């Protein structure tokens, strides 16, 4: 799967 981190 794809992963995204938005701090
Ligand atoms: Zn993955």
């Amino acid at each position: 799967g794809s992963n995204q981190n938005n701090f």
